[PDB]
């Protein structure tokens, strides 16, 4: 009865895989906004079982090492749309960061292809980012609550209370993480979000700023779950999500469940 479940029932196994069940095709833009920079939509080819929901994806740094590419494919390849910002453009304010996030998904909506188009639902969006680009996942959530889900990866933000998100939102920390020290950065956010939102803290052991740079299977397996289950309301992903992931590269989870 939930027009917006994708894929076949998941398991551990499925969401750990290096690749979701859909297959994914790419269209590159050189500019999504004026004075935002270009990036790369990645969407399923499949067309069966209806369009899917969106989400974008910024990075925090112009830097190479700060590149959000691989969430490209991996999360696509779950059933959505997935646009990866490119790291030339230089931002140097969270609330840039969201604004253009927001312009990302405006473009997906309003001005993509049409094989983007007709995959889309632009009821169903999200934000996703990185550092000052988590920072701007939390800014987007305030700028636009239609949002569906938001997930600040190792987020930096000098602004520590979010007590306007209305969006779902999924904070990952790195433990070891001397930039954005999860002491003064993502712990403070998470616990500054509304008590009845939906939301959830991971912290990676071990782990520094530059985690979520590189394919994790940590990182990947609980991004798309949060994303099936608060993009597509897909309760199959709740499993995954309620009670606390306990997983060995999981050093401290927190969270509202049940959702």
């Amino acid at each position: 009865p939930n027009p917006y479940e994708r894929g076949p029932d998941p398991t551990e196994d499925s969401i750990e895989a290096i690749r979701g069940p859909f297959s994914v095709a790419t269209e590159r833009v050189s500019s999504f906004a004026s004075g935002f920079g270009g990036g790369t939509i990645y969407y399923p080819r499949e067309t069966d079982e209806g369009t899917f929901g969106a989400v974008a994806v910024a990075p925090g740094f112009t830097a190479s090492q700060g590149s959000m590419s691989w969430y490209g494919e991996r999360v696509a390849s779950h059933g959505f749309i997935v646009f990866t910002i490119d790291t030339n453009t230089r931002l140097d304010a969270p609330g840039q960061r969201g604004r253009q996030l927001l312009a990302a998904l405006d473009y997906l909506v309003e001005r993509s292809d049409r094989k983007v188009r007709e995959r889309l639902d632009p009821n169903r969006l999200a934000v996703m980012g990185h550092s000052m680009g988590g920072g701007g996942s939390l800014e987007a959530t305030v700028m636009r609550p239609s949002l569906k889900a938001s997930i600040p990866l190792t987020p930096w933000h000098l602004d520590k209370t979010w007590g306007q998100v209305q969006v779902p939102t999924f904070i990952i920390g790195a433990e070891l993480d001397t930039i954005a020290p999860v002491s003064t950065h993502a712990k403070p956010f998470y616990e500054s979000l509304p008590s009845s939102l939906p939301k959830a803290y991971m912290e990676l052991c071990g782990a520094t700023h530059f985690a979520p740079n590189i394919p994790n299977t940590t990182i990947a397996k609980y991004v798309i779950s949060w994303l099936k289950r608060f993009v597509d309301e897909d309760t199959r992903y709740s499993q995954f999500l309620c009670p606390n992931p306990t997983d060995r590269a999981i050093c401290e989870y927190r969270s509202t469940c049940p959702y």
